[PDB]
């Protein structure tokens, strides 16, 4: 039916290993990534990857989220950064096969005792200027988050807040900023000088396993791929680095002199890349997902119900792809919790949403503008379908492929209850 | 609330070692759900009359069975015939009508090789009056099976044939009997004479868990009540073992003598009815259900896809059941395999799959009798709906419970593919 | 395979046909469960031990004798019935019977002699009668005490106060007959040697229905707690009229040797009943089947998991002995004991291997029958002057007893447990011999 | 206090998911660094004084790299390292052995080379302990080096380096022949993709780990560290990482070699790899290598097993082991017990070679001996537990775990025997 091919491929033979050293001992080098690089490659923007043909390049090796460092630059600096993200962007909108959105973050000059003047002025601009997501710098308690959110004024309740955990205080306080955030950025640089260096691992592994746990997006962050600021190839202790932060559950990686001020930056983005789907494939996913469903509560709510069914099925079958209906994103970011090897199609009407989703692993954007259909069960099955042939388009589906499709039973946020197993006609 | 998680051995459930489990068992734990493994009952002097089989449906008898080792065909026929008229006296209230199977078991062999003449004639008998299943004698090979099969004939190709392993040959050739049978009967009596008695038991278990791992019916039969033909209480041994047939796995538990001869088949029905509630919540569902998921093969069946998913959205959630719609019972056989906590409410509008499905644990068949609806959508909706008010009227569901349902794309058998989760209005 | 490849090479495709060994090394309880083979046949001693009551129907010297020799390891006395001059007889006949086979030392078996209290009846404590029936038990040197309908810790501190100075060396076992007994059990395990699942008049005080959940639970929680559990009543009731059981009936002491259960037991079966002797055969029997087919891979790491941190060396030495025999596949594990408490150590962790305990004393010899998979040799000679070559004499009495009894053969693996000097509470030695 | 520090909370976690939540920076390494550090030497490193600093530092294994320098400069270098390391003879109870590690030029474009026959041959005379085989590609790679060894170098050990896609593919059968395994990143990278050295690494330290036998992550692990004074936060990463996939060993190359801050490098490998070692979940672990190893008939072995058991039951601060040549402490370790492995040898060679084993701390003995053979035993014994109390290992009340035979000589290992301290 699929071939011993099929089972030679991105190391379904140490998938199917009975325990983590038998895994181990079945990763192969000669078995090929398939499936669609899942993490998401956030790319600093700077001189060296400011124009608009550099961008596309970088659109082209993978960037899936471009960075706004407001530490350095004016607000007019920036403001033609975000035009050139959004000219590159767009430049793709006559193929169907090549267009990607691609999210625009705003990361904080930082704090002093509140939100600094800088900060307050810088996350107006975020707000004014259509931002996704706020990497607020130097976060070290819930009340750090609340002042953030209340800067971002009555018109930016939308844009995410991923808090930079960067000193002890922020670590120690972990569980109470990520219980007001959307996400968490492990910030190495300010971390390695602020807590002993050969301590960082320790709190980028716990933060990213809290925020596994949790259900919420963690981006690891500083000096992944260092070396290659000034050379075209990385150190062996960099690409092993990349490789364990995915290996670890981070939903991102980041580039950040690598990117904006580097010699290579389209070159640092297709490493990210290249390591990203090798140790996506490498990913022990049996006894994740028992220790993800043990560790995950039990719930009434019927998104996550539906959730954990359609992850489920998706494995029984090795399904090629989820295709999961969302207006803010939730239905997505809720079967991306469970770590599924199927990549979870995300068909949306929310531009922004489409942008945002980028900050959980394995969720895939597309954006739906036909006009809506009177019925709206035919409305429903308009967008089914327009996942099912993106995805044939792409490569992620074939006819005779098996595909799992995630619905609500009415219309608006907040009624995923219904999983299908369809064959792809 | 606390009240729920005390009830049902929901302590021992959660438990993370069988020893800890076993350390939480509490005899005030009282069981909530339906019970779930089915009674077969023998028919025979004591359990004749109407009015006696009235009180054996209402007790928990799900099958009956006749036993042609005695009697003639006219004996037979007026069974069959009492049988059916207890069973439709309650048919005026479809909500709660139980169906109950007819079963047929052979005299056997006897001292020939293969398929006797009277079984020849005792199974064109049952084909001609309709019986449910067969329970084959002293079935030795494959062969064996393929000579009941073929003795049914053209007309007899819907009833189950459930071989009964009596002897070291049917032990030693079990994988063969099992890939061509419906089920298996572990007959007790007669395998602990052909074998030594101290070794029955490894058969048992042995046989009780092959069945579970290819998901067919397992029937564990003989002297599990056997004082109560003259004695109104059991002795110890005996609560143990019906407890320990239905921890070890058994579908279906059986009384011979106790209900075709004995003084208390109403008080012989009840004791294994309530002996079967407190043992089914007792079973390790945690470790039970990631065993049966690891064994259970990849499938690019949609059947078996959504089955796994109905069940693994099932436990998430606590649901009280999982309804689904089915023509021949395999929906609902499928998701039995996977032993879920949840009552499985199969509604169909077949009066033989009804019967039939009782061979399954925790199947709770509904017989659904109104003509179809001119848009197929609401004849669904409708069945459902049956499921439901049946459900609320037994007190399998209450308003404010979530309910996993398993329905398919179009009329016809072989097309489930859909689970939704539901909340009880 | 690979991981036991370069043993069945070795020790040979038969070794691992036999015992239940392809279920054994199973990596689930389903395919263990799907492995079990009729035709896989045990190999080692039987290892539960059977409780047997004493009455009319084996109370005679010949009767005993016959029971010695089918697997009687605990003559049971039922003080509910019997004068005191009753019961003194049917200890002398015991004794006898038992004496009978110590002119040959090597193969020797020790019996044990449990009385079994009337109990409290209508009263809320310690009877009258109780009284002077555990007076009784102290002046004919009982080795055990089943009390009876025990609901409290004050019980059984008031048995151990009855026993008096004098019966400090009883064990005692604590029957749970009532609701009382099941709730308040962490109470009365804590103060007791052990316990009896005394179903009888536990499916009396509770629904019928739910005694097997009292059952399961209270063999788990002696399992844990490291202390004997007895299952107790109507195991193979028919056989008291009948040649042959029930197949509810040898279902039921399988299953309650694989709950767990340390020693079965048999009532009017082997008191008044036709059968005794066949009751005993059968029970033997089925427990040799059941043994075999324990669970021991999860089990063991179970019991590792769930078992504390430990500091007392004795208790250290016995999960490494263990582990070890598991590792070598060993034949036995010797164990040099004063009072039993090394060998019940090593039982605990529920070893494959035959745990032969080596001692002086002929109390704890009888006692240590409480525990599973203990084989009490009594050694008669007296020490030598110096005390390692005593130690290593009393481990060759191991050894060749051993080997005339069947357990080992030239060419095994042997565990040996010893101290580092004399006196009870010092083991501490754990050591890997092959036989020669 | 006990159980807050060394990741117990996260030591005692169900799941490994819930391990990771509850690593916490402020819950402080206890143990003794298990890991041993390889340092190449150097003109950084090669003097006598700036060795001392090294062996402080942590340095348990020098490597000389024979691609470059001639056998003259190779033989003062390993003057200068005997030197530095014989400055601590003094007192016998801290002594720290140090293992001298020959690394082949390799066969270049050819076999074994011409130049890597002269190389191993002047490994023999100068008394190297182990040799570091470059570029083995098969099973006849690892028996020509060994060949080269010839009958007075029988007690060197091989540890092949894997460094291109036949050493990959061909790996089993060269760990079959090998003593243990170099992960050489550096020439990996270039023959294979750089995307997929983590998985040839994970998966070598797996099997290496499985079969029991040593291996080691090398090159670029502080890559920046030649020129800065910190290493950046993927190294630090990488270090760690390679610890926690089960590394023996790790290396040092140019940071040590021709780097401005050898010290510094070595002491940061230090710091990271005591971190590290205390975040190994040992629950899964030791379960997983228990399960995994196969049963057995030789005493060693059923001893071995026994011991760490033991040793995990009572928390022993260690496993005091006498080996003859290194074998019984290989054994244990093998099943990485979080128990130091104390090894007392009287072999100055398997003192240093043990060093490729992960959490065994060799002890030389240069005591008087004892008439009576089970009072030298004593003696011995004594020795590892007064070396410990030195050296921080072990207090009173501790609980250890002795590991000795029945007789002399060696493969006689049987007995495990439970001793509280003092
Ligand atoms: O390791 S065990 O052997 N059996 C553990 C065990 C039992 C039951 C389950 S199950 O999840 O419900 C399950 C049932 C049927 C399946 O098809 C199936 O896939 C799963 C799973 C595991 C054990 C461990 C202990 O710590 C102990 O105190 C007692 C026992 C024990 C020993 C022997 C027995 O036969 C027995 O009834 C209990
Ligand atoms: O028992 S272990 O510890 N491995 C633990 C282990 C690692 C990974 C998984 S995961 O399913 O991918 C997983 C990842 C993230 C999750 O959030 C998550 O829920 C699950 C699961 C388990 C061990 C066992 C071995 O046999 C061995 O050779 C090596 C190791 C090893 C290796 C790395 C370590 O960091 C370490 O401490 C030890
Ligand atoms: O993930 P979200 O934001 O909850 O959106 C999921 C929603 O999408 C749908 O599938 C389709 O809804 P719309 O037709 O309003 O887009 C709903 O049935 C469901 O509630
Ligand atoms: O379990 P079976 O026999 O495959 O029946 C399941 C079938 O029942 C249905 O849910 C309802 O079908 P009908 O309307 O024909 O009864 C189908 O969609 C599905 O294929
Ligand atoms: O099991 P117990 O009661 O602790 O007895 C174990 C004792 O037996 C011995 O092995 C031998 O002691 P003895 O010489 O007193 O018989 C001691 O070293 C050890 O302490
Ligand atoms: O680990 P190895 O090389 O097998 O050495 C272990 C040997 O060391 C000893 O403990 C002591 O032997 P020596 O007295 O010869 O040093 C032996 O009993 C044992 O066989
Ligand atoms: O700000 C950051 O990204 C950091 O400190 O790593
Ligand atoms: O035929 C039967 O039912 C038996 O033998 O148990
Ligand atoms: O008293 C007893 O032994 C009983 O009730 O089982
Ligand atoms: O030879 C080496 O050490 C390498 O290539 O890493
Ligand atoms: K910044
Ligand atoms: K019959
Ligand atoms: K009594
Ligand atoms: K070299
Ligand atoms: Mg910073
Ligand atoms: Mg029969
Ligand atoms: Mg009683
Ligand atoms: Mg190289």
């Amino acid at each position: 039916e699929l071939g011993t091919a099929f089972f030679q491929q991105q190391q379904l033979p140490a998938a199917m290993a009975d325990t983590f050293l038998e895994h181990l001992c079945l990763l192969d080098i000669d078995s090929e990534p398939v499936a669609a690089r899942s993490t998401s490659i956030i790319a600093t923007i700077g001189p060296a990857s400011r124009s608009v043909e550099r961008l596309k390049e970088m659109i082209k090796a993978g960037m899936n989220i471009a960075r706004l460092n407001f530490s350095h630059g004016s607000h007019e600096y920036h403001a033609e950064s975000i035009a050139n993200v959004r000219e590159a962007v767009e430049s793709f909108a006559g193929s169907p096969l090549s267009y990607r959105p691609v999210a625009i973050a705003l990361d904080t000059k930082g704090p002093g005792p509140g939100l600094s003047e800088q900060d307050v002025r810088d996350l107006r601009f975020g707000v004014e200027h259509g931002v996704d997501i706020v990497f607020a710098s130097f976060v070290r308690k819930a009340s750090d988050v609340a002042a953030v959110r209340a800067a971002l004024g009555p018109e930016g309740h939308g844009i995410k807040i991923i808090s930079k955990i960067e000193n002890h205080e922020g670590v120690k306080r972990f569980d109470e900023i990520l219980e007001v955030s959307d996400g968490i950025m492990v910030a190495r640089g300010d971390l390695g000088i602020e807590i002993p260096a050969e301590k960082v691992f320790l709190a980028q592994k716990m933060m990213i396993g809290r925020c596994n746990l949790a259900g919420k997006p963690v981006v690891c962050a500083t000096q992944m791929l260092e070396s290659m600021i000034t050379k075209p190839r990385p150190t062996r202790a960099e690409t092993s680095d990349v490789a364990n932060a995915v290996l670890d559950g981070a939903d991102c990686i980041m580039l950040s002199g690598e990117t904006a001020k580097g010699n290579f930056p389209v070159e640092a983005v297709k490493m990210q890349h290249a390591i990203a789907r090798e140790a996506e494939a490498a990913v022990y996913h049996r006894q994740l997902f028992e220790e993800l469903r043990r560790a995950a509560p039990l719930s009434r709510d019927p998104t996550e119900v539906t959730a954990i069914g359609a992850v489920e099925a998706a494995f029984k079958c090795c399904a090629a792809a989820i295709i999961v209906l969302t207006t803010t994103g939730r239905s997505a970011q809720l079967l991306s919790r469970y770590r599924p090897r199927a990549a979870v199609i995300a068909v949306t009407r929310s531009a922004q949403a489409a942008r945002q989703v980028h900050l959980c692993r394995g969720v895939f954007p597309l954006l739906y503008r036909e006009p809506p259909e009177a019925i709206w069960a035919d409305d429903v099955d308009r967008r089914v379908q327009f996942g099912i042939e993106s995805g044939k388009l792409r490569g992620f589906l074939r006819v005779g492929d098996l595909v799992i499709v995630v619905t609500g039973w009415r219309p608006g946020s907040g009624y995923t209850n219904i999983m299908r197993v369809l064959s792809i006609s």
